[PDB]
């Protein structure tokens, strides 16, 4: 459909609303339409018209959102992709230990306003923490550019026009560009100057489409072999478009956790990322040092050698060295997650995995404790991308430690 | 929170400073941070963010520091723990007898530099009396290791890595370690080689985490039944890390009051510790010989038999014999105290308790005398851990005597 580019216009727009018979979108009458000529209540209900299937059982290809009629109450959104499953946003949690703890739902992930569904805009965060981009006009089309303009040529340069598009250009199978026509950026997400014309003001991107390269069957479980998404450069400067203060290359001067291309890894830190495999253990051997749950940039726009990585079978795990950068995604997840500020690990209560009664870990077994924070065991097995509580020590502690071996 | 280990990283660090809304620590702007990525003006204002409650009435669980807005002027810090209540440091005293006596405030206890509060570093003592560790970089994190590395296994060995942590390991309730994962050292205070990387120089610990075992409701009054903290071995060699000359095992050769594991108690001295209960009286009977105000080591790392002691009801008082050692704490108190060089008893003026007008003792009744040295009666009832002037004879003299029966 979007083959790196402007798909099929009618797939998202009706020029009238009569496809023979009667209307094409059941959110209006015969001859009216959505805000633009597209077909939905809002500019972001047109993508949920195909990326939210009706009755799913397990994670499939795309379909990064699972319905709420499906996950009855005490279950977990079923779409294990590297961005996340928006199903999370509508998931509140309560539990008592010595008071009334309550992890809200609208703090896990970006809220898109899809009033056609039960998607509401955020309340607490009226704007974006960094710069000021407004948070009631947060549609899929804000980060993603539906009419894929931004192209990668063969010299590696990026522009918004000049030759035809031929393919996605965002996989391992994706046939590299040639002298006659380019391919499309990592996801169709928009590069420099991509203000959507519906929005009106001064908010206009400034940094380029990042560099990265997905596996090509990116939506999977991770109990067995784990998914590895590659990460070229620029991936932080890009979120920097709508968060600005939070970017930080030089750490000591700017007191905030380093993130960017100007934030190298450290020869020492790097030694540690390998050594620390589990919690209490520091064996090492790069060949095994994973890349899922706390990944890292390679800092190299060479789509040939970096496509080198990005397999979906645990062959190239291949930790890092003091050249590797650390983008915002090494802690967070772009779409959403199960953890209060859309992180990848847990950071709410001292441990993550309790020791059952003997040894071998388990996430815990009582939904009104602090080990689980009101999240039944299946839930929190899906909060991580379906990896059992057996890839962690009986009393696994917090999980920055994959870098900072504070064990 | 610190369950023997690395608690909850975010509890002490912000990676940015925006927890939704606005900032998390009100000591900086939106997207800046403390010296390390933690949240406070200094590396030791992060622990006072939870161990100094706002308005307290009486001593509670932890909270070893009571605010100054609370104790108006003529009152006493309200935290009766076995380390002490830092509230003392900011307490000067004046009185006249035949001149102008003035017991300063910054001599009672270690000064931590918490510029975020009214905590200033020491002036008179620019370094530490023993070796040279500098006394403007004296943070809670200097003696205490926030990322609890040091573990006790089941063989009793101590290391800084190798198995997971499961619990504090520093109480009577604390479930002993097992073959799969260890517990944490007596307090999280750091063992061998624990230089904090902020500090830069040669100052690097050399001796191990001591051995001791607290009661498990350690913060209490003592008017009624008295708190007994147990004391394994090594407790002096440990303060020896930052004071070195002052350690002394063999007395006659090294002329300074004996202190350590190589400093036994004496069959004669030991006979005396029991006999002398009050000042003028020498009844004896070990079963009653206390252990609070002048305690002593047992010299035994056997966490089972030494946990045997350490109750908080006056059952095991159980004086000693010529094997018992004498650590630095048998005279001093680790955090602070009300007595000029942070001791446990008074050693300023001949007596401690005057005889009122009839007999039964009282600390005295006139704040400009020498009996009180400018410390109103309530004050000096809290200088001792709330024990009235009725556990002492009408004219109680100095208080080394619990060992040296110089009465
Ligand atoms: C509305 C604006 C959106 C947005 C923001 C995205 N989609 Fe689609 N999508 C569909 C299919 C079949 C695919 C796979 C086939 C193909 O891409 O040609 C995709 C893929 C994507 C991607 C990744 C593609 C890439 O190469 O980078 C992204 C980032 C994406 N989508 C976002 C199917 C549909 C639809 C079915 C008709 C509709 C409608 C949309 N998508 C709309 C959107
Ligand atoms: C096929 C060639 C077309 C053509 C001719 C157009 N589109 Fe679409 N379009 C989509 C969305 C979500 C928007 C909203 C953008 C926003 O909110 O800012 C639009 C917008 C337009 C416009 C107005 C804005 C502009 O910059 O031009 C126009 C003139 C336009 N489109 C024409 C979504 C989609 C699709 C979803 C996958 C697809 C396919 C297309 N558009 C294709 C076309
Ligand atoms: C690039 C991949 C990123 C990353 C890693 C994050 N963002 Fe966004 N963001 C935007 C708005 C309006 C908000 C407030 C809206 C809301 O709260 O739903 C946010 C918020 C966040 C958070 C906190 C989310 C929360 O629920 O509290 C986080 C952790 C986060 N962001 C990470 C708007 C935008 C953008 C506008 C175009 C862009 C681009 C990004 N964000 C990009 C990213
Ligand atoms: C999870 C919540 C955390 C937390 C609390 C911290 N980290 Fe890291 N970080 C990484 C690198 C390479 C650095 C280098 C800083 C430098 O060496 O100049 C940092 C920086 C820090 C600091 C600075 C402390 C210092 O000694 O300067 C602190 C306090 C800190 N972080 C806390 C890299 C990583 C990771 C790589 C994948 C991960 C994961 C984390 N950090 C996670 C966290
Ligand atoms: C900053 C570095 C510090 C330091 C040096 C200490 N704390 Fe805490 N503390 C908190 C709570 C609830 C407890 C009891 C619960 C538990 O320990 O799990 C403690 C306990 C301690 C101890 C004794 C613990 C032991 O088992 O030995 C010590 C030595 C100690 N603290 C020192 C609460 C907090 C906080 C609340 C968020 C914060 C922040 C800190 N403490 C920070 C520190
Ligand atoms: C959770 C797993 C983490 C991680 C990943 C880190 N910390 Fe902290 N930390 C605290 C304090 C007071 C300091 C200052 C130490 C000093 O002054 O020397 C630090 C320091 C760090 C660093 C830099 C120093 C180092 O040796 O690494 C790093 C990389 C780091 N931390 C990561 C205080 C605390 C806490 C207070 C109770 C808690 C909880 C954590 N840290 C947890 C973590
Ligand atoms: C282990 C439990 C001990 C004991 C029993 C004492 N210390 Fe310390 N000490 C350090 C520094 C820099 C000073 C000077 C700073 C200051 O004066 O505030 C001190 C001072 C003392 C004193 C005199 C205190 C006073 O106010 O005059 C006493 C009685 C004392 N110490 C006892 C530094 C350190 C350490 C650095 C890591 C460590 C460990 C200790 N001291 C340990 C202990
Ligand atoms: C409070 C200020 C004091 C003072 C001034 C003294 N003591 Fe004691 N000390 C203890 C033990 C077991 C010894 C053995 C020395 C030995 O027998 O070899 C000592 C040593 C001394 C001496 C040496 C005098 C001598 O005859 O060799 C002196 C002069 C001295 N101390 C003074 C044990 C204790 C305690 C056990 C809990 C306490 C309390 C004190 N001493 C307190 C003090
Ligand atoms: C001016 C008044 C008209 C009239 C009378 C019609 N057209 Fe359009 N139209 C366009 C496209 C792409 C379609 C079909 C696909 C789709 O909407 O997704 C249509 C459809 C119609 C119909 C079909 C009725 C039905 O099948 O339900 C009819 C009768 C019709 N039109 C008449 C596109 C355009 C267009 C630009 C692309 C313009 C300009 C017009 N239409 C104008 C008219
Ligand atoms: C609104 C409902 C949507 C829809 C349909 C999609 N997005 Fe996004 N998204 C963003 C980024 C940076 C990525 C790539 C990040 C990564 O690969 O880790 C994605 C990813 C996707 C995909 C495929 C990849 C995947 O799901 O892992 C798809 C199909 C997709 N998106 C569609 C960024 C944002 C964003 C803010 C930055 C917002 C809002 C959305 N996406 C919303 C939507
Ligand atoms: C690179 C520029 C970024 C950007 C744009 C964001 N992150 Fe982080 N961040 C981390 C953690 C644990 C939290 C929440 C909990 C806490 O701070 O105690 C956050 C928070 C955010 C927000 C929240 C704003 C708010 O809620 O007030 C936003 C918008 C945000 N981040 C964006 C952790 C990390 C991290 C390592 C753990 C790295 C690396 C980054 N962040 C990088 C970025
Ligand atoms: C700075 C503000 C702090 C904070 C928050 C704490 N400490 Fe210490 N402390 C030291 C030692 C040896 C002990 C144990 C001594 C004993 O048990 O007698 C303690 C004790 C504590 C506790 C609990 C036990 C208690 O309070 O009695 C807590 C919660 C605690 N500390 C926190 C040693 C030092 C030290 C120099 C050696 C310094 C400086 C601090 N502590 C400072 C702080
Ligand atoms: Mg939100
Ligand atoms: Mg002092």
């Amino acid at each position: 459909f979007h083959s790196g580019g402007v798909a099929e216009c009618e797939g998202c727009h009706t020029m009238h609303n009569s496809l023979g018979g009667a209307v094409m979108n059941s959110a209006t009458a015969q001859f009216t339409t959505g805000p633009m000529l597209l077909q939905g209540a809002t500019q972001s209900s047109s993508c949920l018209n195909c990326h939210q299937h009706a009755g799913d059982t397990g994670p499939s290809s795309y379909h990064i959102s699972t319905a709420e009629a499906d996950m009855p109450a005490g279950t977990a959104p079923l779409q294990m992709t590297p961005g996340g499953d928006f199903g999370w946003v509508k998931k509140t949690y309560t539990w008592n230990v010595r008071g009334l703890n309550t992890s809200e739902g609208e703090r896990k992930g970006h809220n898109i306003v899809a009033g056609d569904y039960n998607y509401v805009a955020d309340t607490t965060l009226t704007t974006a923490p960094g710069g000021t981009y407004p948070a009631n006009q947060l549609h899929c089309s804000s980060c993603h550019d539906p009419h894929g303009k931004y192209r990668r040529f063969v010299d590696g340069s990026i522009a918004t026009t000049g030759l035809p598009i031929k393919n996605s250009g965002s996989y391992q199978n994706s046939n590299d560009p040639t002298a006659w026509g380019a391919v499309g950026a990592y996801r169709i997400l928009g590069g420099t100057g991509y203000q959507p014309k519906s929005l009106s003001g001064s908010y206009a991107f400034a940094n380029q489409v990042p560099a990265a390269v997905a596996p090509s069957t990116y939506n999977r479980t991770e109990a067995t072999t784990q998914t590895r998404v590659a990460y070229g450069q620029g991936m932080s400067e890009w979120c920097a478009n709508c968060h600005t203060d939070i970017h930080n290359s030089a750490y000591p001067t700017n007191l905030r956790h380093p993130a960017g291309n100007g934030a190298k890894f450290g020869a020492t830190i790097a030694g540690l990322y390998n050594s620390y495999k589990k919690s209490g253990d520091l064996t090492g051997t790069q060949a095994s040092a994973y890349l899922s749950l706390a990944p890292f940039e390679e800092g190299t726009a060479d789509y040939t050698v970096l496509k080198g990585h990005a397999k979906i079978d645990d062959t190239a795990l291949t930790g890092a060295d003091a050249t590797s950068n650390v983008n915002c995604l090494s802690c967070h997840r772009a779409h959403a997650s199960g953890f209060d500020s859309m992180t990848r690990f847990n950071l709410a209560y001292e441990f993550t995995t309790i020791a059952d009664a003997s040894g071998n870990s388990i996430y815990g077994t009582d939904p009104n404790t602090s080990s689980l924070q009101g999240r039944s065991v299946n839930e929190m097995t899906a909060a991580y991308y379906g990896r059992t509580a057996d890839k962690f020590a009986p009393y696994q502690r917090a999980l920055c430690n994959k870098c900072h071996a504070k064990d």
